């Protein structure tokens, strides 16, 4: 009697490339590529487990541009420059970026504390500021290789900074290939999402938000987004085919977001399985175990993730010692194993790149110990998405209707419903009536709405500039 454990690590970045200047206005794709996007599937070279990955097509597009050397990244240009050539604005952005990340354990360099307590920075201090920002984002693979430079902690030279930069781009150049390799070798399945990570249920039917928040105000959706929702899925299939050589049969719905109409669209586009959140299961069916494979109207398979286990990794274990955390996780899995007489399927699904920066040493002690311990428990079998879809010795159930929602409180309020987020939908609705190209699809990404209408925070004005630029470019 095994416990079937399925990790599904979701990787995504919205499009940071401004269409009039061609510049990447934030560096987050670069930094998560060098820190997480190669390294997370690279664990499979050292550990004999299965791990699965979602790659959004807009993320793939950007990884390709960085690998090809065509991304003009304005933040990275300020890192690369000799400090004598830095503009004041570039120094301010570098300071602000450091202050944003200052308390994360991956920024735990004593020299960073020294630099942020200086009234004025000279050339050698700016070089350290540049290089330590780079090295803070070092991934597991190069943390071994650059150990000498990482332990120095200070007094970096321009030659050393450039050496780090070169190694980082080598990692990026190898990134799509490792996903293809682990897929071909049967070490994991790779899924994708509708192209720019939109909220498919709202595009199909904005009235679905009322199934969970009846009091919400939404704008007048005077134009149909139903064909765009189809296009997000179809273009994603095409990009996935280019990279991996088949049409994707698994997709991760952005924000775990589903609805009856969205599940029908996924089915019509040939998707055979997806996962969503336990809250939607609880919202939709009174008696429902999350350890079964569900069939929605016998059209498409659905798994509901184990929210507790996913949130332990996403929110709890960064504050723990690595062995405390792994013992706790294994203990919980054992309690599941002993709590039922069938073989449960346990889906652990969360973002694959956003939690590690809060862990000691980028979560490498935690993941190395977790994966080492998992692979040695005879009662746990980690599965690919393909194996979880096809496994016969699993329990199964039919469901006929779900209540539309997301993994954020089961509802859509993080993307719609207040004055500021509604104004973005209004801009998009008016833009859609006049849209001439696929930049309207870029503007439909969920990320723009997530950041809008929150309390002010550094750099979020850039998301607004991007969104509004895509909206304008869509009409030309
Ligand atoms: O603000 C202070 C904050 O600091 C830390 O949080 C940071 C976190 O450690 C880091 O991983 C990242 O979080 C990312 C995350 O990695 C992504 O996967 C993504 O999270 C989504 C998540 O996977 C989904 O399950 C869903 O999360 C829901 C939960 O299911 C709800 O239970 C609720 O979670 C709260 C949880 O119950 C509490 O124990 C507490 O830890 O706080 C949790 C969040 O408030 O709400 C969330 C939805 O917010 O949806 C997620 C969003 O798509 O995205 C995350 C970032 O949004 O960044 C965190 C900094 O924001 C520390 O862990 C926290 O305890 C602390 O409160
Ligand atoms: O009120 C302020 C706010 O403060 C804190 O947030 C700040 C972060 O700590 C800080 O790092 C920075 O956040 C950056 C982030 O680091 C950067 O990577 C980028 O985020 C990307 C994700 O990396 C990417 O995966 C994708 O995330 C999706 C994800 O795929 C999806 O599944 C789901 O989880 O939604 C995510 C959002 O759509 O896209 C985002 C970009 O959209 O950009 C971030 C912003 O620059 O800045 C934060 C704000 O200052 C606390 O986290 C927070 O709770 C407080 O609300």
């Amino acid at each position: 009697k095994k416990l079937f454990l399925v990790f599904w690590w979701h990787m995504h970045q919205p499009l940071y490339r401004e269409p009039y200047t061609g510049e990447y206005l934030l560096p987050w794709t670069f930094f998560h590529a060098v820190k997480d996007y190669y390294d997370m599937p690279a664990y499979l070279k050292d550990f004999e487990i299965k791990l699965n990955f979602n790659l959004t097509p807009v993320l793939i597009d950007q990884i390709q541009e960085y690998a090809q050397g065509k991304a003009k990244d304005v933040f990275l240009e300020a890192i690369r420059k000799d400090p004598d050539d830095l503009e004041k604005e570039e120094v301010e952005k570098l300071i602000e970026f450091t202050k944003l990340n200052y308390e994360k354990p991956i920024y735990r360099f004593e020299r960073i504390r020294e630099l942020m307590n200086k009234e004025k920075l000279n050339r050698e201090e700016l070089l350290d500021l540049q290089t330590l920002n780079l090295l803070a984002w070092c991934g597991r693979t190069l943390r071994k290789d650059l150990k000498d430079l990482l332990n120095k902690g200070r007094n970096y030279t321009q030659e050393e900074k450039e050496y780090v930069l070169n190694k980082y781009f080598e990692i990026i150049k190898k990134t799509l290939s490792i996903y293809r390799e682990i897929k071909e070798e049967g070490k994991g399945s790779v899924s994708t999402s509708p192209y720019y990570h939109p909220l498919i249920p709202i595009l199909l039917n904005p009235n679905c938000v009322y199934e969970t928040t009846p009091n919400v105000k939404i704008p007048d959706f005077a134009v149909s987004f139903r064909e765009d929702a189809s296009k997000h899925v179809e273009l994603a299939k095409e990009k996935y085919f280019e990279i991996f050589g088949e049409h994707p049969v698994y997709m991760w719905p952005p924000q775990a977001s589903v609805s009856n109409e969205a599940l029908e669209l996924y089915y019509e586009k040939g998707i055979n399985m997806l996962a969503t959140d336990e809250v939607i299961l609880k919202n939709s069916v009174e008696r429902a175990s999350p350890y079964l494979r569900y069939y929605f109207r016998e059209l498409i398979s659905v798994f509901f993730r184990d929210k507790t286990l996913s949130d332990l990794i996403g929110f709890s274990y960064h504050a723990w010692n690595a062995e405390d955390a792994v013992r706790d996780f294994i203990g919980r899995l054992k309690k599941i194993h002993e709590s039922v007489d069938f073989q449960p399927v346990v889906f652990v699904v969360l973002d694959g790149e956003n939690c590690w920066e809060y862990y000691e040493e980028n979560g490498i002690p935690f993941l190395e110990k977790l994966y080492s311990t998992l692979e040695k428990e005879e009662w746990i079998e980690t599965l690919t998405l393909e194996e979880a879809m096809r496994k016969e010795d699993v329990k199964t159930e039919v469901i006929e209707s779900v209540k539309a929602g997301t993994w954020f409180d089961g509802n859509f309020l993080k993307w719609i419903g207040n004055k500021e987020k509604n104004e973005y939908w209004k801009i998009l609705i008016e833009a859609k009536k006049k849209a001439k190209n696929d930049y309207i699809l870029v503007a439909e990404g969920s990320d723009w709405f997530w950041w809008q209408g929150e309390e002010k925070a550094p750099f979020v004005e850039v998301f607004d500039k991007l969104f509004r630029s895509f909206v304008r470019r869509a009409q030309e």
